[PDB]
């Protein structure tokens, strides 16, 4: 199965995020290319609950968290399913890369198809900040761009 | 279950299409409000296969047709699952309305979540034109606006 989200906004940030998962048990490969970010920075990157774009990136809702855990890093045992950590931007403000994740799925009851990908204007503290907020959003800040995850071939 | 698609394009057409289905067996209620169309006209309205917006509305692909039937009207027994017929625009070029459909579903193997809604620049001939094209696209023409169907609450 393949899916794709086109990130759009009014802040100069835009990009494309691709997802690929063969079977439900296999890890999903996430590949992204995002431009217009601050250069040489780390930016919060997550899958939010709703694929609702009626109110910009606001209507995307909170981080996808069907298991009701706290916010963490992708490598943490305790994390939201949608937690993809920070992407690093280069000297030209481009974030490009890929990774495999075992919690994010395109198949099954926790499928992210129809939900949203959100790139933030700030750095995700990975739930390590000493604030209640750190455990909810990672203090990643505003949402300059987002897109609904759709099916593709 | 509720889903929504925000129709965007570069042609001045934009809108919102909402979907609601309680259980898989129940009809899905489709409500729409689309502006910027030609006034007092009929415009093709369908669910296309892919929720891929990487190449405008082009990457949405063909009409969603898992059962491999020919193009028809929503009331035809032989139609594509994604065939929603024509929407009528008023004197101000606004198409607003709602209907219930039993082939379009948000639940199950034929779910349209993650696919696209496309509003056309032309009238759908409902598969009644005497052309091979009539049986594939209804000769509805260009795709001024489209959106990926995402989950909402
Ligand atoms: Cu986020
Ligand atoms: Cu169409
Ligand atoms: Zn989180
Ligand atoms: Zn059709």
């Amino acid at each position: 199965v393949q899916a794709v989200a086109v990130l759009k906004g009014d802040a100069g940030v835009s990009g494309v995020v691709k997802f690929e998962q063969a079977s439900e048990s296999e890890p999903t490969t996430v590949s992204y290319e995002i431009a217009g970010n601050s250069p040489n920075a780390e930016r919060g990157f997550h899958i939010h609950e709703f694929g609702d774009a009626t109110n910009g990136c606001v209507s995307a809702g909170p981080h996808f968290n069907p298991f009701k855990k706290t916010h963490g890093a992708p490598t943490d045992e305790v994390r939201h399913v949608g937690d993809m950590g920070n992407v690093k931007t280069d000297e030209n403000g481009v974030a490009k890369g890929s990774f495999k994740d075992s919690l994010i799925k395109l198949i099954g009851p926790t499928s992210v198809v129809g939900r949203s990908v959100v790139i933030h204007a700030g750095q995700d503290d990975l739930g390590k900040g000493d604030t209640e907020e750190s455990l909810k959003t990672g203090n990643a800040g505003p949402r300059p761009a987002c897109g609904v995850i759709g099916l593709t071939n």
